[PDB]
């Protein structure tokens, strides 16, 4: 069966999960040798534990390894990897793009590798200091964006494998047309048929199976706002097609949007994913409850995911008490993975704009204020004021000393200004 | 033929007082047979040259991403600093976190310079397409970039200089450390190379700029204020600082008397082979900065200087508020025309995300809404990234799509976006 | 109102007969506020334009590495072909071996074009420093490169076009396949997009060249000879070929009647929006090539055409030796002015190393010495890489070192090399 | 106390005779808190360890691409060599052509090792999915890879070792040259580092493997046969070879008496800290190879040695045909159990494409059809790449598509391909 093919999968991991392929297909397609993907195994099993043990798992979108390291240091238990942020400031074309699948398909997995490598160094630093870790683990699970798979089922298969090699714990795929892909909160989205998205989800599961990892799959539907559909071939989509409207010049069908096609698609996708996610136009607890209840009528207890999107104007949509309870209330509905997709972008850009403005106005006064804020945050667990230790200078000092039997004349920390000027 | 005919964009006087070990005919022999233009490198170098002569001083912050650089320019800063320390920490081509020891691959700095220029390019495209003029003097603020110790010998310095020119950097700095033992200026264990050996690296950088045909600026850095080791006493200019009583180390290094005296001697020896001179210092000391400038200007009147306002200093520990507030202005009057906070982008990024993540853990969406409200508040001072879809170019690419389709595209993004509906 | 003023290096008449969906004011609006030069793209596009109008025909081989391209130029070929199939096989930015289905990341083709131009650049630097003139007309032979199906929609085609221009490509080809189901021209299971949709891709590529300011050539390819599937019948130009009795597939694809007739129709529709037209074919057939050329020229007299001399054909199975020998010459006379063997680099690389490895297993150094002697024997025909230290620039970087050091370096490489000692004539 | 528990896949006796500067507690302190497996590195190192103790000798060729490595394995070679010279020439992460002087970025060699393993993985997937067993003993032939002079100091050697292990290399070689003046072994101007300094690099590499938990092989290389310069005389083991009367060069280098004697002394000093020892030589000379082996074996009986069968030698100028034919066999009996032609991939690629391009210029499709017919004729000896669609995995991805769709995909590629139609047996 499939548990034999995925040895690290915990008991019950695939309860309720259907597959288009067989276990014999997996053995036929996985090659003749066992290659381990340790960070993917550990991350997927830790993510599986967390979303079932916590009241909910909340995360922020990280655009760099350092951002992810501070998220874990502050006590967050998972990391979100946003394709929007990859497009904006962290992709393999070295360009700034809007969120339209314009960057090359390897960019997401390359960012996941960067994040895991930073977490790996943070763990090496603390392990070498010999006083225990300052966190439960540095290897918080990464839930990562595979957009619409960058093409067809074989493209979804490849990006899933790439994320697994990079050490991602879960990967999400959405029912948009890859050639017209959009941020969930932009106009002009085009859906693919329900069956076509199920093929991408099955492609992602086959990839995890042939890699031997229990990687989580998140199915996302964009049907709340999308008014276009590539094809009406699937009888499940036809009730929503406005036939009197005719097709667009591109050949797209026009559909009725809203929660109703999201519920239908979510229920159809449920056997083929581990969590379900519906993009929404507004942060709306009542709408979130309606979606959860409808999904759970067909699929009791199904795990759900919710994008707490910065594309919403929060204090305009909601009062303060609702903002404060929002994630707790979603958690009780069954949204066990909640994430702020663009948080890293907004933090990075705001923080540097304000520092640069203060620097232009007051020069070193502005920077000393940041440094003093850093000092004040050390009581709350912040450590990066001592930047030489933070990036591993002490760790590599210890590597050098082990190589040289203690005798190297060129170690870094002893006579550093960090040691001299940042003493506790 | 002289060097001005080989570098067509060089302004009058660009090379006054500059000496070269090679000839103009060497440059013709070594540059290939076809003219290749490096437009951004030309523009940046000439803008940097004008700025450092006309401004009281040019101050910059170290940027670790294109978005950080974009906000620096938007806030009104006139130049961008590219720190090799930050490349090592969070932005290199080995996708690892490193201490500042030249551990990452030699292409990483130039790759980051290219990312920065690409983000600025898109920022300029967005505003140009909107048709209301630029909100900045120029988006292409000159980049002064870190080439460390050249990543080997003179040929390696030659190659990294060319790579930075291709990436569009305006100025590049090289230091007199041993590449195999390179350190951050404020770490211990630095090893100097002979004065003559660093002059070879600087000549290699100048030959690279000459054969690329660009008036790229060269900054010569000396680490002799703190370095206590030297690879070889072969150069008679270094022998007066060698502690021959101490004998050599187990690795064969000579021990040297460090401090401002060997910095002054090396700076005066380097001066004809660079455009700015930089001495790393252990403390932010205006009296020491004045003594260095006065000594250099005795031998080379009017020589432009650079100064590292390093986060490796504990600023309030060394200086009172009045001295911090006047620090850069007083340095500028001494001749320090380029001043930069090397690790500013690292500290801003890590502090900001630690504090957001900590608040998010404790209070979930209340913490994010506080950030969003701060962003809205900053718009009166020029911040724009709250509208993140515009910021990354969604409106620009909407305009591209409309030009392609003669106006008939059914799938543009901004019109029905939540940004348009919720961020007025 | 003039595009020539937006493209300073375009020669007189470059855009005769070329239509654009966008205006010159659109270009000015979308190109940013500063002029960035793309010198190798300018030089290559203009050299390619001259070549295809002055030579009887320009033939090329698919190069999968800079070294392959260098030897092509050294041997006297005037252009270089960059194959996406070979990128997928052995030279892509996912570091994987892929079949030809647009599975690799969209930057891989431009990155290979940059590698090729960098190798040619070093070859030119070596000979320029030696001071005895070049051994070729130019090292910077124009590169015609594969943008497959644009890797998505028109904006993706726009982006890969810009990337190829930055990398210094001279011409770029785009095909009317669905990128999510893209195939090699000679595989089954190809899915066409509507005629109008491919015209949008071609216009996006022209807009990219325009905003970059370069007269880069655009090649339009149709896969309609063999493709039996089509995403949508929305375009009335495609409806005459839709098999409505067969119905749609489970994916919703329309089934179409493939062959020469839809190729001719699509080619004539694409012609105002490209510089060369190319139809993939199932066999190397001179008669079919003439029929396609004649039909296109009935609508667009003198239109430049391109032809894939594909290794996916079994050549001696299809043709006798006399027809093989005259094949490219006859095509050139019909108007096929750019002809290319797509997978030549793959077959040369894999055949050559299989045979060397087999001989090495059998006979060890005897097999390698046979290669080295063959290299020596080819020097009379212009081969130089036997002296591999010179070939990769060791002498050039010696000259760099000597200019840096005033002539007095203890660590120059060539003087005491075994190359200088053992490879003298 | 024990290193075998830290390296779980290490076979019994793997570290016999091996000394370490560091302790087992150092490894535990420096390796992080989680077990990460490096499966290809384990399998390759253990297979290479087996091969060099069971074969008469293991011979290899330098591969510059995954496709080259795939054909080496298909032809029956049992290991793959990865040359930094070839990385510099045509396969590095700066996308430039370089002479062999450590000019490219330090990640380039490991990136090529990853490419090679990925191609081999696809080859194995193809044959596994076809269900008829493999056509080779294994597709995962061990890779022995070039780490040059470590790209800096001991910490740089530590990092490049880890990168090769992540990429799945089986063994890695490090040489006693100054990284800032690094040369190909057969160029002039080499500069040695002190004996103690190279031992520190070797120890850094072993610490890297220890913390990664892999039994990766380490090859120590000495360049003292031709190097006439030395950075420092601080090590008393080097002082007997320093020409003190000559003084230091202008750069501060000591001048040394080169030849076999400093190679023997350095090799004997390096032996506890590596698994194989390699001395670069100026000529392919069996007598010098025997003198070196006999002297190393007087101090370290049974020590395994490596030998570069370099294309930088003019083989027929140095040696008669009989000596060429027995060369590797004779070296094997002396203890040279890993033998490799460093630049074989460069010479095969460049010679093959020059001769193809020359014939194409002269005779167009006749030249290519000759290659294709040669390919057909090589199929009886096991060549398969004439069917290029199968070779790169098109049939494998067809099977993936059919598994995803339960047999229903309309867009599979092989059934109606020209390969199936025109390349039938
Ligand atoms: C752009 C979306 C996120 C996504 O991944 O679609 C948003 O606005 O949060
Ligand atoms: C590490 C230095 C900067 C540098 O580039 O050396 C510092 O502490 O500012
Ligand atoms: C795979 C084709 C080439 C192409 O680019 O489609 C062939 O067989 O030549
Ligand atoms: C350049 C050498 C090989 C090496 O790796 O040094 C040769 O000529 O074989
Ligand atoms: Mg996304
Ligand atoms: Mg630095
Ligand atoms: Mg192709
Ligand atoms: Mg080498």
């Amino acid at each position: 069966d499939f548990y034999s093919l995925i040895p690290s999968a915990p008991k019950g991991r695939f309860d309720g999960i259907e597959r288009a392929h067989t276990a014999e297909d997996v053995k036929r397609l996985r090659g003749s040798v066992e290659i381990k993907y340790s960070l993917a195994e550990m991350g997927a099993n830790r993510l599986w534990k967390l979303i079932h043990e916590e009241d909910f798992v909340n995360a922020l979108g990280a655009l760099s390894g350092n951002q992810a390291m501070q998220m874990v240091r502050a006590g967050l238990k998972a990391i979100y990897l946003s394709g929007w942020q990859v497009a904006a400031d962290a992709n393999t074309a070295s360009a700034m793009y809007p969120d339209q699948s314009l960057y090359p398909a390897n960019a997401g997995p390359e960012l996941a590798k960067r994040i895991n490598r930073t977490l790996q160094r943070a763990d090496q630093i603390e392990t070498a200091e010999g006083k225990g870790l300052s966190v439960d683990t540095w290897f918080a699970p990464i839930v990562a964006d595979a957009e619409a798979g960058f093409g067809g089922p074989l493209d979804a298969f490849e990006i899933m494998k790439a994320y697994i090699e990079a050490g991602a714990a879960g990967v999400h795929f959405e029912d948009q047309l890859a050639s017209e892909k959009k941020c969930g909160h932009l106009g002009g989205k085009v859906l693919i048929p329900t069956a076509a998205h199920i093929r991408n989800l099955n492609a992602a599961r086959l990839a995890a199976d042939v890699m031997g990892t229990p990687t989580l799959i998140v199915a996302r539907t964009d049907a709340e706002a999308a008014k276009l559909l590539t094809s009406d071939i699937d009888e499940r989509d036809q009730p929503f097609v406005d036939y009197e409207a005719g097709r667009t010049a591109e050949g797209f069908y026009q559909v009725k949007n809203g929660i109703e096609p999201c519920i239908a698609r979510a229920i159809a996708y449920a056997p083929y994913c581990d969590l379900i996610w519906m993009e929404t136009s507004k942060p709306d607890l009542a709408q979130a409850r309606r979606f959860a209840e409808a999904v759970h009528k067909a699929h009791p207890g199904k795990l759900l995911a919710y994008n707490c999107s910065p594309s919403f104007n929060w204090k305009k949509n909601l009062d303060d008490a609702t903002i404060a309870k929002f994630q707790r209330e979603l958690g009780a509905m069954g949204y066990k993975f909640q994430f702020i997709t663009l948080a890293g972008f907004h933090q990075l850009n705001y923080g540097m704009f304000e520092l640069a403005r203060g620097y232009k106005d007051r020069q070193m006064a502005a920077y000393s204020e940041l440094q003093q804020a850093e000092f004040a945050a050390e009581a709350d667990g912040y450590t990066a004021t001592k930047h030489q230790r933070e990036v591993g200078t002490g760790y590599f000092d210890a590597v050098s000393l082990a190589i040289t039997g203690g005798q190297s004349s060129t170690t870094a920390m002893k006579e550093s200004t960090e040691t001299a000027q940042f003493k506790p």
